[PDB]
Parts: C-alpha cells; sequence; structure tokens
C-alpha cells in the first residue's frame, strides 16, 4: 500500500517537534503505531533536511545524529496535519456513501 | 501530499464496485470527495485493468469504456478497505498522544 509513504512524513515530523530524536529512536517510536520497513525512514528524513524543514546536528560519546523541526518546518507540519484530517474526512464521506 | 494518490485506487475500486462507470463519469465522482487532477486517474485505471483487478468493455453510440471489478478485484477492495481503517486508526492513535 503507497498511502503508507507520504504518512512517514508526517509521523516523522510530528514526533521531531515534540523532541529532538535521532534515527534509530524515531524509527521505534514510529513502530509503536504503524509497521514501518526497517530502513524506510531515512529517506524520508533525508528529504525533510534537503527542504530545510528539519535541520540536524551532532553528540558525541558513538557519535549521534539529531534531528530538529525548523521554522519552515513547523509551518509545513502544521499544514500536513490539516490537509491529513479533512483528507481522511472526505475519503470517509465516500467510504460509507456508496 | 503523496499519501493521495494511492488513495484514487481506494476510492476508484469503490466506485466501480457500485456500479460499472466509464473514465469521465468516475473522475466525476471522485471529485465529489476528494480534489482530483483532471487526468489523475487513468494511470489508477490501467494499473487495475493490468494486475486484473478490473475488466473493461466497450458500449457504442461515440464508443465508451466501462470499468467492472474483477473477483480478485473484490477481494483486493476488501483488504483494502480493512488495510486504510486499521492505518488511520493508527495514525490518529499518533496525532493525538503527543
Amino acid at each position: 500500500p503507497q498511502f503508507k509513504k507520504g504518512v512517514l512524513e508526517l509521523c516523522c515530523l510530528f514526533l521531531i517537534q515534540k523532541k529532538d530524536c535521532y534515527g534509530y529512536e524515531l524509527a521505534n517510536q514510529v513502530s509503536k503505531y504503524i509497521e514501518v520497513a526497517e530502513g524506510a525512514i531515512y529517506p524520508v528524513l533525508r528529504r525533510l533536511v534537503k527542504e530545510e524543514y528539519c535541520s540536524t546536528y551532532l553528540v558525541e560519546s558513538p557519535s549521534r545524529k539529531y534531528y530538529q523541526l525548523t521554522v519552515k518546518g513547523e509551518i509545513y507540519l502544521n499544514e500536513l496535519i490539516s490537509e491529513w484530517n479533512n483528507f481522511t474526512d472526505s475519503v470517509a464521506k465516500l467510504l460509507t456513501e456508496g
């Protein structure tokens, strides 16, 4: 199912907004909710960094790369949440009128 | 937003299950519910035919190509509906616990 991919971007943004997280930690938090192929978040993270929705920084002592929401990414997340809701509301109006 | 693409497959299957439809008629019924780029359903239809989820037939007098759910496509739709619900249930457990 391909609707699951654009959803990872939204779950990752939402969790990153709560807390600065590193990679494996984010994958294990998404996995509480949806069954994510291990490795599937990293291209999502790389895109959100490239698009400057997230920035990144390292912490040492085994160095670790933390992800941070930017201002741009905070606006984008809030649009994505509003899109998601009224999108799934629309689909549910289809699935129960037919 | 890319979650919207895998959803067209599900809305198209659901409508085709109700009634045999032709192309433009299906696009205008999806548009009651979600804002679909005009033309975006045709690759979705072509895939569902290729994968034998749908079959097709023509009617004349301006010939018109009607779409029909196969048995395979009826099982596939029912899985897709169950996937959709428990998927969006999972996402909503994320979006309101954080």
